[PDB]
């Protein structure tokens, strides 16, 4: 598990970081990015808020970046993982994430996909908190974080 | 897409192909919905799903080749897994069952729990994670069709 090899005490959130790159048999690269909102072990995003962030960024990352495969919350609740079909491009992903965070901070419309039909825990959302976490990231400023291994 | 699955019609627990993307050279990335609980009838506690993530990240990789990622769903009723390869729900179901047996029997320290290796090392619950694995095996897994809204 490559996740456990990053030295979580040495990164500086918020940031974007290439977490890993894998190739398919023919040679296509699948890049995975760590979209980190909070500093590891200094607090966590509430489950309702990260659930709303997942629904919003699922769509907003796709709006600003091609080849997105998935946007998922991390179990540690300090960030999200995003998988993209394409060569590593930390700067491009940082710009996309910034654009998507502006969309997220200003999202005043209903949360996309929230209903008993469309979501598996439809009552567990918190748009006010998700918007504020996006604004906090923008307020602090993103950067491309080097992977510091253990 | 995730919002097009009719969540009131699926039958947890199950394994379901949630999507498949073709890569530029003709290869495929498959996405799987590894559902533990019935949508909207309760959720896995955050600490418990954080432990399930640490355990299944390694156990799924022990039983299935090409795993790219194993992550918890924001709705906390299951996990999403992305795999390089053609769809193979039967193979993923068999791999998930093996991984759940490993999880249910995990009586050693949770892997990766420290300030160095985890972003929230104080939020774990091995006992709850092992019981969730047991409950899925007790109910029994099956391949769930995608019922669209
Ligand atoms: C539940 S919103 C969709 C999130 C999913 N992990 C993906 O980006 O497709
Ligand atoms: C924090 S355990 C590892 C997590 C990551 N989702 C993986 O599948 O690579
Ligand atoms: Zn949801
Ligand atoms: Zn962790």
């Amino acid at each position: 598990v490559e996740s456990f090899d990053l030295d979580h005490t040495k990164v500086k959130a918020p940031y974007v970081r290439l977490a890993g790159v894998k190739t398919t048999p023919k040679g296509d690269q699948i890049s995975k990015y760590d979209l980190r909102f909070l500093q590891p072990n200094q607090g966590a995003i509430d489950p309702a808020a990260i659930h709303t962030l997942e629904h919003l960024l699922a769509g907003y990352m796709r709006d600003h970046l091609e080849g997105v495969v998935d946007v998922s919350p991390m179990g540690c609740r300090t960030g999200m993982y995003m998988a993209v079909i394409g060569e590593p491009d930390e700067q491009g992903v940082m710009k996309a994430f910034e654009a998507a965070l502006k969309d997220t901070a200003g999202h005043d419309q209903p949360i996309p996909g929230v209903s008993e039909l469309e979501c598996g825990n439809y009552r567990d959302h918190d748009l006010a908190a998700a918007r504020q976490h996006a604004r906090d990231v923008l307020d602090q400023g993103l950067k491309v974080q080097e992977t510091i291994l253990l």
